[PDB]
């Protein structure tokens, strides 16, 4: 089989047209209007432009010989009021985006929710309520009902971790709560639609199902807090997914999970794949509250995140999920921000991002290379966008985007790339 080198991109975070055809608002179209979210005050609008762009987009994914694209569907553009009605201009989007994708020969790699929930289901209490499980499986039956001729991969949730905990508990990501309760909710409900979408994608002929989620490796001298740590990230949404139920928790005194009779029943389907995202491990300490960690400093050098680039982890990480993890890897996220600057020249010189690159994708071969059923390397991501709350202020893109004229320019991270796919 064909080992997938592909670069993955989102929906919100790219296409723009955030008010066209149709399309209903998402959780992010409101959170980006509150003050002080966004640190550069931008929004969605207009990402990308990729909605008109896509054309151009995929001839840049031609290329670089990139073998597979990995991308979202928004759901507020299938359904926009979440539920009931669909949108005809939605998945006519979608399933135009797919031909052309195979015309061009790359093998679509679909998320159903990479975090633009529809508002109309947050305002009914979004991920908290258990009825937007239920829509979420209707969604994603819609979606694979037009797609799953041509769509081989689908995964139903990207990083439910950030949609619960940062979406709900630190209040950093739409919709914008602070609750811890609300936060164990929606890591509930989240896993619940996971099920149930699985059930529907399956009845409606998907062939291949998974799930993407984030993983953080934890390092520290305290056996102990390196636990709590590794639990609340790194376990939260995969031991379910495996049948392991929950972990023991990593919070003081949290309050009850909405677990229903049969719930972690319908959350331990089989899959056909793990989707792994990873970027940086993380340092702790003991620490004290409701969560007993305390996060420390970057050893040595670090992308403009404040990541802590260490190649190793995820090689230490493939390890690890090899052998706890029944089905095939592929690491559906690995990319890096730095500060890139265009003045005129054909090409965006980043060296930083060629060296975590090249380190990166060293790690996971080497992973391959030890037995770990590996299948594929995507970049985060095919072009700078929409970085959620920093807006357009980290770029991580293979292309650099001049967000003015729309123009997309090469960086040497591209090019590198390109040679890396073809020395296969
Ligand atoms: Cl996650």
């Amino acid at each position: 089989e064909k080992f997938l080198w592909g670069v993955a991109t989102s929906a919100y975070q790219i296409e723009g047209a955030t008010q066209e055809d149709g399309r209903g608002p998402s959780i992010w179209d409101a959170f980006a209007q509150r003050p002080g979210a966004i640190r550069d005050g931008s929004t969605g609008e207009p990402a990308c432009d990729h909605y008109r762009r896509y054309e151009e987009d995929i001839a840049l994914m031609q290329s670089l010989g990139v073998r597979a694209y990995r991308f979202s569907v928004a759901w507020p553009r299938i359904l926009p009021e979440g539920r009931g009605r669909i949108n005809p201009k939605g998945l006519a989007f979608y399933d135009r985006l797919v031909d052309r994708l195979l015309a061009s020969g790359i093998t679509p790699f679909l998320t159903l929710y990479h975090w633009d929930l529809p508002l109309a289901l947050e305002e009914r209490g979004g991920w908290r309520s258990r009825e937007t499980a239920f829509a979420f499986a209707e969604y994603a039956e819609a979606v694979a009902r037009a797609l799953a001729d041509r769509v081989p991969f689908f995964a139903t949730l990207n990083e439910p971790w950030c949609s619960a905990f940062l979406g709900h508990w630190t209040g950093e990501h739409a919709p914008g709560l602070r609750n811890l309760e609300a936060a164990l909710r929606a890591a509930h409900h989240l896993l619940l639609g996971h099920g149930l979408a699985v059930e529907a994608l399956r009845a409606a002929g998907a062939r291949r199902v998974g799930i993407v989620l984030n993983f953080a490796p934890a390092y520290g001298e305290d056996p102990e807090a390196v636990d709590v740590a590794d639990r609340y990230h790194n376990r939260f949404f995969l031991d379910p997914i495996l049948g392991k139920g929950y972990p023991e928790s990593p919070f003081r005194d949290p309050p009850p999970v909405p677990i229903l009779s049969r719930d972690l029943e319908l959350v331990a389907r089989p899959l056909d794949f793990l989707g792994v995202n990873y970027y940086a491990p993380v340092r702790v300490a003991p620490g004290t509250g409701t969560l007993p960690v305390r996060y420390l400093p970057p050893e040595g050098p670090a992308t403009a995140m404040g990541w802590e680039v260490y190649p190793e982890g995820l090689h230490h990480l493939l390890k690890r999920l090899g052998r706890e993890v029944p089905w095939p890897l592929y690491v559906t996220e690995n990319g890096a921000a730095y500060p890139d600057l265009w003045t005129g020249e054909a090409v965006v010189e980043d060296p930083e991002r060629v060296a975590y690159l090249e380190a990166h994708v060293e790690a996971a071969l080497r992973a391959r290379e030890e037995g770990v059923d590996l299948r594929g390397y995507f970049v985060w991501s095919l072009m700078d966008n929409f970085e959620w709350a920093f807006g357009y202020t980290r770029r991580s893109g293979l292309y650099y985007v001049d967000f003015p004229s729309q123009r997309r320019i090469p960086k040497r991270s591209a090019l590198w790339y390109r040679e890396r796919i073809a020395r296969a």
